[PDB]
């Protein structure tokens, strides 16, 4: 058999704002019971780091057990590119697993924002299509969210990034709203979290005129 | 061990009658140590035979890549009739089974909306023409362009995307020099899917 090792990057929002905490996690499964106590040891670029919350074993029906390590990283390493590696082993063992990960190489290309109005045939419906394009950035970790007089929206759905013809990626952020609120004249905005923008947010708005 | 995969057919081969929908069975990791590779097809647990074989291939990785494919019946894929693939092996100690059906439920009419390019786009030398399909089910579908009965190639689709009311939406982007679209020229998307009249619905876009 044999213990698994999966890494895991942080959330792109996490890593854009500097008041939020980015986390990498390291995940091991299929641990056996009579396995000796699993050890981590995180590097960044080579050089060991010891500030990892580890947490205890987690039973799982399939009668083995899995442990989890969470690494706080900082902003500026992780846009940066640096190099997180999570080394597993049992106490004792000589064996040792070894899984890597950082951010996509390549050259950073900014977003471009579009807001689309609703279709004119899709004012008979009760709710109508709030679209926001968004495309031609690089790499694809992106945060895309809605909001309307301060308040975040919640009745949208974002595709995946799709790769372009050029490199780049693009997407669709599609929200759903009542006519009534978009007849009213209210403010909806896209708003856009990239490592390629200025202050890595960008926001476009999308009223009825 | 190698691995199977498993493939439905093209929705544009299921909904017309004229074309031919076809199951496809793959077999990759295949070493040369052993090339003997058989197939076994079940159509809602009824073994069939009269599907194909493609022979080996090889593979820059010092692999092989067997292929067994199945035709059906229209009617049978949209009944939601399973689709069964045991592959046999000297490489597997046991079969590996794989099925695959059409997504069961009530199939939903999909809604098609063409966007024009926003204003802050033309100041760029191409344009972005939206296609938004949504709310059908299952989200097997074809999405096509066409300018003046001619098809065009530059544009991209996103993956269907599970909506809160258990429907599938999509977007469809078709790239055109800002020239094009300026000039008049008459866009369509083409949307295939089999809770529509006739299979096929199309929308126009244009500048005036
Ligand atoms: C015993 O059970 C455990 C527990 O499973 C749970 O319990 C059982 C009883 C069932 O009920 C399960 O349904 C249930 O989940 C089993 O543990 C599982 O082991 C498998 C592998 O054997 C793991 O599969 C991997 O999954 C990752 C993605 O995992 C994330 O998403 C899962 C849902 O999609 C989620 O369940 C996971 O917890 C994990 O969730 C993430 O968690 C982090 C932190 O917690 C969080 O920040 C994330 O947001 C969150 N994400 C989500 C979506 O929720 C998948 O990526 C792996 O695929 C890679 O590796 C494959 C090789 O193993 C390879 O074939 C793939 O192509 C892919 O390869 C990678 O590709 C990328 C490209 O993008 C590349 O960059 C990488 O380098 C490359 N890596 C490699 C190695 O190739 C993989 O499929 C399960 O995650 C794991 N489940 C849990 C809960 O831990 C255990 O296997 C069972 N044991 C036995 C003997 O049966
Ligand atoms: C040696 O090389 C060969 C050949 O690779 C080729 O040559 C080398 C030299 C390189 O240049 C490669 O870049 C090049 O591709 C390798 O064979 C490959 O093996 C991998 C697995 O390791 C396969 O990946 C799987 O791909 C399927 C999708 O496959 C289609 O799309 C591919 C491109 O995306 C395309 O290349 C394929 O040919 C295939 O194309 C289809 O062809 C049929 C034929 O008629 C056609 O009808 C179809 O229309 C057409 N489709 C398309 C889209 O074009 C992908 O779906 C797999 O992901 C699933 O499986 C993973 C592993 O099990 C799992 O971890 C994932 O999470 C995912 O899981 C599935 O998820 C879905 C939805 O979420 C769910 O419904 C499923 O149930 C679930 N399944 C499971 C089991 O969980 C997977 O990524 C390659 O396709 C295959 N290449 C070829 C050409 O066959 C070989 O591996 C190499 N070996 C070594 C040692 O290196």
């Amino acid at each position: 058999g044999g213990p698994s090792v999966f890494l895991f990057p942080p959330k792109p929002k996490d890593t854009l704002m500097i008041s939020r905490t980015p986390e990498v996690t390291c995940v091991v499964v299929d641990v056996s019971q009579e396995d000796p106590e699993v050890q981590f040891n995180w590097y960044v670029d080579g050089v060991e780091v010891h500030n990892a919350k580890t947490k205890p074993r987690e039973e799982q029906f399939n009668s083995t057990y899995r442990v989890v390590s969470v690494l706080t990283v900082l902003h500026q390493d992780w846009l940066n590119g640096k190099e997180y590696k999570c080394k597993v082993s049992n106490k004792g063992l000589p064996s040792s697993i070894e899984k890597t990960i950082s951010k996509a190489k390549g050259q950073p290309r900014e977003p471009q924002v579009y807001t689309l109005p609703p279709s004119q045939e899709e004012m008979t419906k009760n709710q109508v299509s709030l679209t926001c394009l968004v495309k031609g950035f690089y790499p694809s970790d992106i945060a895309v969210e809605w909001e309307s007089n301060g308040q975040p929206e919640n009745n949208y759905k974002t595709t995946p990034p799709v790769l372009d013809s050029d490199g780049s990626f693009f997407l669709y952020s599609r929200l759903t709203v009542d006519k009534s609120r978009w007849q009213e004249g209210n403010v909806f905005s896209c708003s856009v979290m990239h490592e390629a923008l200025h202050n890595h947010y960008t926001q476009k708005s999308l009223s009825l005129s």
